[PDB]
């Protein structure tokens, strides 16, 4: 199964192709090379060729042409060197930013890359045609990108998911003047954002102002994902909106502080803890209860899915969106195939229902974030099918009593149940749905309704055993 | 104004639905006009042009003032076969699709027999990849081929053929008439009659089935959404020829397999030249209406239940779009599209998501006009269900006449605000009128 990609990530996966390279401290053939890439072995040599050529002298890399190739740097420079030529060499990067961010016609953007109209048009069609899963299209006139604006803005920084951490794609944009702002609310926060974080929510925070130059702004908020106007992390951006508003000349109405606000609160999932979590846990509370749903809807598994099994799904969209804020990705390839064999069914239906949430959300779940899904649900199916029958003991003589009661239905009975040892506060329904109580054994009559209740001897007789089998 | 999305895998039908359309409009076309429906550059469209002047008879009536564009009026006894056949020909996309579905390959070996280098190959193979994901399709590396299920397979096939001319044969180790005796049979069997250029397409679509089935590749399992019934006249009809299909070919149809061509010789007749194939049709349809209402209704959530005179409209837009493989040329009409989309835009994009969970053996056959008919027809019950009024049952122990009397009071009361059943004593009923001439007391009454 050739690998589905793009013309839109070429310099994605060859930025973490050579980081791969570099990591590992093995020859790497050319046959495995073009595997991965999925390219011609002449192509794999045409780029070993810029490699070579562009390498600062300080590294080395061997080819002795039949074990492969080899690269090693030194452990104290950083890649970017050559990850920064490939960006700013890559075409279909650059076409993208200009149909983000700046006004041209066909002939005009022709103009820019040194092209034939008849050699640019062919590739806008097919960038048209790509974009289309992700609910984006390109107007002819003037020639751009266009769709909810905030779909626009995750599809530019999602092509930066992987630049280095002093590569700033925005000339016309000064950077410590985002860096000042931000620097102030790392200060209002009392937090300390790890530097690769920080440079991408200044990026974000650059493809914001850049949007806004241009006449875009946000003009609709889905209600799924807001940050709350009360919370911390809207208030500190609403702080600096008046420095940023004069620096740039750009106007941020509530919509737009709340996206930067949401944008702070997600590079803050990892830094260098509580109300962090909590402001997290509020704003994305809703995404994981659409999602749970949408899935529910598809799996019927009948189960109620309780909060901790939410907060699972709430670390899985981190898992997703911080994404932007790591610079590299972990693979795990054999694990997620893996877990797709054995379930296949749930992991296309979860990839289907994942698909039918907006660009911003979808961008960032992956195989292995679907995979994910697909073991924490599939857990719940084994664990209702599973799980033993809770039982709880109610005697009239004292806790010793009941704990000697307890231990024989253990004997008897293992793991076809499970005694509930805390002691309710009382015998409403609610309290003993919130033991999720299914049985309980009594020697005392009780006013209770809708569950069922064996009345036993103080010392359960074979005729109380047969009894307790039967609902078992 | 947007672009339209294009793909590489199309071209060929592009060009000759264009190919058609100027043939068919007694006007000139502009250069840039031309360069928009294509979507590609001036100096291209010239190109074109050009290919089409030396592969044009110098007979055919085509007119190049430059500055006025072009104009071309075929002469009425000729076929645009000749060009269209040439476009097929030419096209090393629908090739590679061809190779990659019908054949044994590895990226080398293909690479030789379509002249090419590895390196100007590999990235045609990558974007196809890409572009059929949509189509829960993809490509397998070794051997080099397509892979998906099998009827996903051919109806990705079937579709790259949409607009085939009526004598365009590219099987050449298929023998065309041997499948047009089988399917001859089949129309004496049920007794019908096709039209030429959807009998045509009903062979395609057999040469496709067989084709694959020789390469080892077989249905192993239906949605169930669309089976033939194993008792309906279509599924025997077929089970009549399949064993001398079976000894002419050297290929074995198990039930499943019997049962999808059923299914193509059934949407075939979708249409004939003129009651029973109709019943036949419904029947299996019907399922695929109820589970498209039933996705769509979830989502829009207006509430209402759908009767058979709606279902029977939502199989009458699928036999619509079906009925693509059994039409040569597709009329586009933009705009009345853009209106209904402009009207309804979030009806719309749900109806467009909804359509495209289904399996791709269905959406592939529905673009902006089926959708923008499921969108009226949707539409149209939010409008019935909210303004259409509260029934009421006049009831009177006093005769039939008194009954109708204070009938056309209440009418020329009330007018459109409600509907009298003048049906005798489950009948769509919520207020009733009872007790002898109402007064004002009983009117204000009646206005809550
Ligand atoms: C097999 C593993 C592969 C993974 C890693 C391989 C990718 C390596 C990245 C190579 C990118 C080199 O980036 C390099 O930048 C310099 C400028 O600084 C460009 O310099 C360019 O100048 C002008 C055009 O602008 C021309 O003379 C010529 O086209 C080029 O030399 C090179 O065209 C480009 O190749
Ligand atoms: C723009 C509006 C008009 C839309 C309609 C577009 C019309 C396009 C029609 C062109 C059809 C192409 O017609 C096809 O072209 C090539 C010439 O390139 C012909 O011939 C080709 O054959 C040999 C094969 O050995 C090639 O190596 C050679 O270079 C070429 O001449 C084909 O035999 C002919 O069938």
């Amino acid at each position: 199964m050739l690998t589905p990609i793009s013309i839109e990530k070429e310099h994605i996966r060859l930025i973490n192709l050579l980081h791969f390279i570099n990591e590992q401290n093995r020859w790497f053939t050319i046959k495995e090379l073009s595997d991965y890439l999925q390219v011609a072995d002449k192509t794999v040599r045409k780029y070993l060729k810029l490699l070579e050529d562009e390498i600062p002298p300080s590294w080395n890399l061997l080819v002795q042409k039949g074990k492969g190739i080899y690269l090693k740097k030194p452990l104290n420079e950083s890649l970017s060197f050559v990850e920064s030529k490939i960006l700013r060499k890559s075409l279909n990067l650059q076409i993208c930013e200009e149909l983000v961010f700046k006004k041209n016609s066909m002939q005009s953007l022709a103009q820019k890359l040194h092209l034939q109209v008849g050699a640019l048009y062919p590739i806008i069609n097919q960038i048209n045609y790509d974009i289309q899963s992700s609910h984006l299209n390109i107007k002819k006139k003037p020639l751009e990108i266009s769709g909810r604006e905030q779909d626009v803005r995750v599809f530019m920084l999602r092509l930066y998911c992987n630049i280095p951490n002093d590569y700033w794609p925005f000339p016309y944009i000064n950077k410590q003047n985002i860096t000042d702002l931000i620097n102030k609310m790392e200060k209002i926060l009392n937090v300390q954002m790890y530097t690769y974080s920080k440079h991408k929510l200044c990026v974000l925070f650059a493809i914001t102002i850049s949007r806004l130059l241009s006449g875009n702004t946000i003009d609709n908020v889905s209600g799924l994902i807001l940050v709350n106007k009360n919370d911390d992390h809207y208030k500190t951006v609403a702080s600096i909106t008046s420095e940023l508003q004069n620096s740039f000349g750009v106007t941020l109405h509530e919509t737009e502080i709340s996206f930067l606000a949401l944008a702070l609160l997600l590079s803050l999932g990892n830094s260098i803890s509580n109300k962090t979590l909590t402001s997290y846990k509020k704003t994305i509370m809703p995404l994981a209860k659409e999602i749970t749903k949408g899935i529910e809807h598809k799996l019927q598994l009948g189960i109620n899915y309780d909060e901790s099994f939410l907060t699972y799904v709430v670390l899985i969209i981190k898992k997703a969106l911080d994404k932007n804020f790591i610079q590299y990705y972990n693979y795990n390839i054999k694990f997620i195939r893996h877990i797709k064999q054995r379930h296949p069914n749930t992991f296309n239906t979860i990839q289907e229902c994942i698909s039918n949430l907006n660009y911003t959300v979808y961008s960032h779940f992956d195989c292995y974030e679907i995979s994910l899904l697909t073991m924490h649900f599939e857990t719940q199916r084994m664990l209702f099918k599973n799980n033993p029958k809770k039982i709880y003991v109610y005697t009239s003589q004292g806790c010793i009593h009941r704990e000697y009661i307890s231990a024989l239905l253990e004997k008897r009975y293992n793991g076809l149940i499970k005694i509930v040892r805390n002691t309710i506060i009382n015998l409403t329904n609610e309290s003993l749905q919130d033991m999720e109580i299914d049985i309980i054994i009594s020697n005392v009559n009780l006013p209770i309704k809708n569950i069922p209740i064996v009345q036993i001897s103080e010392f359960p007789t074979e005729r109380d055993f047969h009894e307790i089998k039967k609902i078992i």
